[PDB]
């Protein structure tokens, strides 16, 4: 036997808490990537949101409309292409504010990455500063299903879902994963709290280290 | 202060393991409930599946087709109404086997429960024995969105999604939540393993007692 390594119970609790905050975020992102490909790998979406955007089909007829906010919690829903933002829904209402104006991240990178990932039937996800708030962004190319003739993914439009990590959403997420008082770290010092970075943003999530799930 | 209560470290680990398995299941169920209403609260779905089921639209045109299995992992996708099963897709292929023949649970109960929940814009979920295997079932009424004229939900058809808890899905779910060797309990005794019941089924989930995550 090499011998055991005994650990401080607080160190174990802190390690578990970081593990479960990371898993909460990863699981949220993977669920949202699946949601995005559900809405974007869809022949109807390719017809009505590829090329010219039919806001009547998307918003008035509720095919990509306010429910995505009032039920699914996507504070931002966008269709973008090489010219920029072609459709914008902010908090369930039509908006003229472009995705690029709302984000710290480069939207051309989002467009290109979503186009490439669509080759593997995949979406992309990342963290962003959405108008000064932490958010998870997911994006996937708008393409028809396999019964349709093939298209060139290099020119496909891209659907974007922006999930702002509000105090209420963070508190529910923390409860979902047994984390005590998950919140956006206010100042620059965590002090008594543990914290992690939402990489690609200046935001950090912080929480009180207690025995998680107890 | 009342004074502290010190606990056995293995007892804490066991309590945390039960907490995170229960959260793993609840979060999976809530996600599938959202997925179900994404597909069922949909005017096109009401048109092509609400009464007579158009399998060309659903399967050939991939609006409710094989991707729901090959990407989203739903081993069973059904449309049911007062007459029984109107549409059945098993492992991504059209099937003649009814939902009622596949379940231990009563499908009239599912129809009624979903038709009611739709009044509150909700789906329903439960655990089932799906042809001898543990599964999560979710169901929601097929109804158009609010721009459409009102319909009678009491006569609406119901979409049903069946997520079979295969060994691969269970191992991945367990890893998602820091659980060691999550599996379908083989025999009748867990012995050294922890277990919980999938209520409404004879199935139990079992796992090896470890410090979760860590």
């Amino acid at each position: 036997g090499r011998g055991s390594i005994a650990r401080h119970q607080d160190d174990i609790a802190i390690e578990q808490s970081h593990f479960y905050v990371e898993k909460a975020l990863q699981n949220r992102r993977e669920n949202s990537e699946q949601f995005s490909t559900t809405y974007s790998f869809w022949t109807d979406a390719y017809v009505y949101l590829g090329n010219r955007v039919d806001a009547d089909w998307a918003f008035t007829k509720n095919n990509l409309g306010s429910v995505l906010y009032t039920t699914n919690g996507y504070d931002g829903v966008f269709v973008i292409d090489d010219r920029g933002t072609r459709y914008a829904m902010l908090e369930g209402e039509l908006s003229e504010r472009s995705l690029a104006d709302s984000l710290n991240a480069d939207t051309g990178d989002i467009l290109r990455s979503a186009r490439r990932a669509a080759v593997d039937e995949a979406a992309i996800s990342r963290y962003v500063d959405f108008d000064g708030a932490p958010a998870i962004l997911v994006a996937s190319a708008i393409k028809p299903t396999s019964d349709h003739a093939p298209i060139d993914l290099a020119k496909a439009s891209v659907m974007v879902f922006v999930d702002r990590l509000t105090p209420a959403k963070l508190a529910k997420l923390g409860g979902d994963y047994g984390i005590a008082n998950l919140h956006l770290l206010a100042g620059g010092a965590a002090g008594d709290k543990e914290s992690l970075a939402l990489e690609g943003t200046p935001h950090r999530l912080a929480w009180v280290s207690s025995r998680p799930g107890s």
